[PDB]
């Protein structure tokens, strides 16, 4: 019985600005979240969601949406994990410490032989701090789904900073469509719109 | 009280030709090892360390046979103060697919560049990423390498990155990216050259 508790994603707090934090109870014994707010202020509805593993283990997370404002100036939620009679604890804040915004840089591979019809697009994102990014892909200036990219864990530098690998596979009638895909990094150091991007072209 | 065992590196099994298996444990413990086959296990090396959140690592690496662990052998580390077992990996094999690349200059860090590596489509998992500089291999803590992770169709993928400085890329522009890799074909090694200017 673990307990984890996230913070938003830059995404949802700076582009689509509706942030929510979650609590994630892995349960290995087949539970109520209590959440509260370190200033005492009150706290909205939330979301319970459970659900039973492929190998026999509940789930519960319970999904609560915080204000952006609130969120930026420092407030810290609890997430509290009690049965019908002692208790688990999570508190997620915003990271503290100097900021430096990420540089990014997208790539195009050549051609493998024998996948005349698919290119991956690459994207490195580094030397940022702190660690929370969001990673999209934009191609004719539409965002691609979140699941059509996978996005590595950040990794510290040598000295300081972050970085992150993020990565695309495209079909020969995208980049004959346009030849222009774009990698977004969102992180909250980034001026003035806490946004960098880049283009690649495919060929 | 977390376990964890890992297969050999294929940098250890394919070119040094000295395999071995670490038994990780995380937060005194025994550790013992035992052959599937019955056959008797090398002495192993027990390393034990405090971290900085007052947890205890314990890690157990043992050498093991490359024949043997090729032609399938299985090996078992037990704990006692709770089982754990690996073999090599079965299945569909391919091999990886690498390509190596420099970022241009970011505006400021004249004095430095990053080089990086994707290597995809190979499968199993198991892989062995190192950099070489004028034909000489760069010590292993120069680089970080990603988890492997698999692609959306078929195979795995990993990222490597390794930064340079300037007086390295002005005397030789040539390092190169080397994937070890069991379906690599020959000599179980593919890589790729990349140059900075
Ligand atoms: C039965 O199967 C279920 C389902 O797979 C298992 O549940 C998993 O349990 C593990 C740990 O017990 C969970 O791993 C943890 O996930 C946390 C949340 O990550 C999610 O959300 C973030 C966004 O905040 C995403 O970036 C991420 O990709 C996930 O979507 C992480 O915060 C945890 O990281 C911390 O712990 C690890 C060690 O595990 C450290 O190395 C890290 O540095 C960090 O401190 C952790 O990774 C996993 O999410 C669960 N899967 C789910 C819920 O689907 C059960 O464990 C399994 N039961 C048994 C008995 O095997
Ligand atoms: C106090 O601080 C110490 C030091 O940081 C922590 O020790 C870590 O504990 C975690 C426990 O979860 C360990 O995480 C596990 O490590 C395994 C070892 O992997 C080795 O090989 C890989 C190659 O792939 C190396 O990259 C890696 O660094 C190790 O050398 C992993 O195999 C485990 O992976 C599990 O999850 C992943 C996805 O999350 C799956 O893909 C795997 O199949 C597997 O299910 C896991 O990541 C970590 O290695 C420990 N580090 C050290 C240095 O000891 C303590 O946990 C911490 N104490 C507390 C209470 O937080």
């Amino acid at each position: 019985v673990s307990a984890y508790l996230s913070r938003p994603s830059p995404f949802d707090l700076f582009i689509r600005k509706s942030p929510t934090i979650t609590c994630l109870v892995v349960d290995l014994a087949p539970v109520q979240l209590t959440w509260s707010r370190a200033s005492g202020k009150p706290v909205q509805h939330s979301t319970r969601k459970e659900e039973k593993q492929r190998n026999g283990t509940l789930t519960v997370t319970s999904t609560l949406p915080v204000g952006t404002r609130d969120w930026i100036e420092g407030e810290t939620y609890q997430c509290r994990v009690t049965h019908p009679h002692r208790a688990l604890m999570r508190s997620t804040t915003k990271t503290s410490g100097p900021r430096a915004a990420p540089e990014v840089y997208a790539f195009a591979t050549p051609e493998w032989p024998g996948s005349r019809d698919k290119r991956t697009l690459a994207c490195l994102i580094q030397n940022f701090m702190p660690e929370d990014i969001s990673v999209q892909w934009l191609h004719n200036e539409v965002q691609l789904p979140d699941a059509r990219h996978s996005t590595t864990q950040p990794r510290k530098t040598k000295g300081s900073g972050f970085f992150v690998f993020s990565r695309l596979e495209v079909t020969r009638a995208e980049w004959e469509q346009k030849d222009e895909f774009i990698c977004r990094a969102v992180h909250e150091a980034a001026s003035p719109s806490q946004t960098v991007q880049r283009a690649v072209s495919v060929n």
